[PDB]
């Protein structure tokens, strides 16, 4: 399988989903779904950048140059273990990633065997931030306790106290949900019908989901969906296909929240929905750099001219890799500004590239100190030390925001509140419409 | 970290428990507990042992020699994910083991990546079944589906309608309760009242089970189980705890079985109820093995030093392997028929030995025609092929009974259908009232 290598002194390896998770029957062979922009290439161009930049910088790392192997994980344990037992066939420092949550239980449920610490910035499950199993596993980002903590709370918000919950099934699913779960249970929150199902699921039993949710009403208006990205898209999927609309006001997580490969299209349904979504400022910087590149100057990120072939549904025929999926030629000349839309999460992944690297120089100062560059002590880097070192870290973001983390694993987090709808210009946008920060929950009545 | 091993033509790598699990403290640096004879010793000495009567029989693998490669799994995902490392480094031919599913899938997916077949004979669970996900496991034991799938039988037998469905919290219920529930659904099934318990919850949590269940009659008198056997007991202790007994009828999976460690004083309330018992006979042979053990020459067992003093209290002094907490130096000459009982499950984990030679020997037959030991193209085994080989194996027990895998990798069942009731004596007893064999079942309409 093709990675997108850096060399350097120093080597950080991580996890991006470059294509989409395998279809069912290719599981044993491993064969990917289609390639990503978002989760996928933005993420690896995004690995790139920060790290030529990091290398440049005159303070961090002062005489020590970083390098990467960057491996595709396409959602999935196979896949992911698969590339995670790669790094360890010179020896990788620390593992950025996987994508999901459950898929990190599995990379680090591996990485722990070396002593490989291990920084994620999407994994918002719970069940990590249990130390003892996955001791050598951080995160950049918080955990579901808070996110589960205030979904509950935009629901009492409107007075609603019958709610349906379905989450996607995964360990994702399951300790956002469960926590959902409990706390209602707490305030008293009765809960309607209650279902779960596989984010790759058979268009059949989609539409047995909205069945079991439409057989229960119409009492079970509003929905809470801690789920997947697509696992939603699935639902409206069905939606359309039942020809049925403005039905329920779902609730989703961060699955959904400001994306658009959700609601690309099926926008007719998902309308009033609310999501969460971790409060990560605009990456400002990253846009200048990506729009820049080109098919023929970027080499490093073998993928590209896998990705170009797809964003504009056309082909550069000849060299090995083709999509014939298609018709016309590329011009050559295309332009990344058309619909383009930094990822949302963008942010957290660039921090958490950073603090792989914080954690190489509070070290330095500590092993090898007055040293130019690296020395015996260091050669090679002990894990079980790395570690310390890096729940130890802290320092400002890559755009003006406080990263740490607490001794268990987990960092600091808040979220603002989404709302989907039909503005004035003929377009479905995202609005922003409330926030939440520990516990105290804000909204813009007037804006809704 | 120790090993037992032997050495032959070709090697089976197994995993055993020969110790408990680390308590979650000592995980990381994996400390696993203390030596277990139940699921551990007496297996050890059992892969050996049987390894051994086939290097003694001269029909099959007439020239080749299995030897063993067997590592401790301590019944942990974490202990057995790192011993299988050890395995992708003679190399090994198949694994059997481990004892847990939730350990399985952990292993199963580690060496689905390497093409190692695997067999288990503890796993029940339905997930390895979806042979997409473990293309490589297979075991000498039925799953649950099967399981419940009588349970549902015994059942329609008797045209009860409205049921209740309890099931021990976690992987053994929640894993074969989810096919009970399937399977009715299919059949007409209508369920009242599904609720988990986790084995060690509070008399306040395993008391609301009752109020619950009982909510629901009395028009449906028969609550399922597909509990663990403690989780059943507690079903009981509230009974007689609110001074109800008697009111329903309850159906409990072996994991209730026709133990008597379940029942002790609360015997009264649970009369009337029908088990299920996985019919696991006796292995005559090992016991004459088993106890003509000394300490003095079973060396390959690297563990009897350990096992030894455990199992009776004393102290090789000044040896490696030594113990600080009781002072009764060993005589060298003592029985373990102190309180002797043969393991359980010995019948599975031999069948799943004798299996991994069959697929060997049948297909050295394929690709070694007229060869005497290993010719080429099994030079060395390439397992992919090795797993069409022994999927498509199959021969009799060492109990007399018949074993084979189907396409997916699932075996047989046999089940024995017990009933506790007043014997003719001042006590009860599980009588024995019919049977679930490959499909069918034989019930006794007289003999309940």
């Amino acid at each position: 399988r093709s990675v997108a290598r850096m060399d350097g002194d120093v080597i950080i390896g991580a996890l991006f989903s470059v294509h989409h998770q395998p279809p069912a029957e290719k599981v044993p062979e491993r064969k990917c779904g289609e390639i990503r922009e978002q989760y996928g290439i933005q993420r690896v161009e995004a690995m790139f950048h920060t790290l030529d930049k990091i290398n440049a910088d005159p303070v961090l790392l002062p005489n020590i140059t970083l390098g990467s192997e960057i491996r595709d994980s396409c959602w999935h344990s196979s896949v992911a273990l698969e590339q995670s037992i790669e790094f360890i066939r010179k020896p990788i420092a620390g593992v950025i990633g996987p994508g999901s949550s459950s898929v990190a239980i599995q990379v680090q449920n591996l990485l722990q065997l070396f002593d490989i610490p291990q920084i994620a910035y999407s994994a918002t499950s719970i069940d990590l931030s249990d130390k003892t199993l996955y001791k050598y596993f951080l995160r950049v980002v918080p955990s579901d306790t808070l996110q589960a903590r205030a979904m509950l709370d935009i629901v009492k918000r409107y007075n609603w106290t019958y709610v349906s919950a379905v989450h996607t099934e995964g360990n994702y699913g399951e300790s956002g949900m469960d926590a959902f779960k409990e706390l209602a249970a707490q305030e008293g929150l009765c809960i309607a019908h209650s279902d779960k199902i596989y984010s790759n699921a058979g268009e059949k039993s989609f539409d047995r989901l909205l069945r079991k949710l439409r057989e229960r009403l119409p009492k079970a208006r509003v929905v809470v969906c801690f789920c997947e990205g697509m696992t939603v898209r699935g639902l409206l999927s069905a939606m359309r296909r039942l020809g049925v609309v403005g039905e329920f006001s779902l609730i989703g997580s961060d699955g959904w929240a400001d994306r658009d490969e959700v609601i690309e299209g099926y926008e007719v349904e998902a309308n009033g929905g609310i999501t969460i979504k971790l409060q990560s400022p605009e990456v400002r910087s990253f846009d200048d750099y990506f729009l820049k590149l080109r098919l023929d100057t970027n080499t490093r990120n073998p993928w590209f001219p896998e990705f170009w072939q797809h964003r504009f549904q056309c082909r550069l025929p000849g060299h090995l890799l083709e999509n014939p999926n298609f018709k016309k030629v590329c011009t050559g000349n295309e332009s990344l500004e058309e619909n383009y839309v930094q990822d949302s999460k963008m942010g957290f992944v660039i921090n958490a590239i950073y603090a792989m690297a914080h954690g190489l120089q509070n070290m330095h100062h500590a092993l090898c100190p007055g040293h130019v560059g690296l020395c015996d002590a260091m050669k090679p880097i002990d894990g079980r030390k790395l570690l310390d070192f890096l729940i130890k870290s802290s320092f400002v973001g890559v755009s003006g925001e406080e990263v740490w983390f607490d001794e268990k694993g987990d960092a600091p987090g808040r979220y603002d509140i989404m709302n989907l709808q039909y503005t004035e210009a003929n377009r479905y946008d995202y609005v922003h419409v409330g926030t939440w920060h520990e516990g105290v929950l804000n909204i813009d009545d007037y804006k809704i």
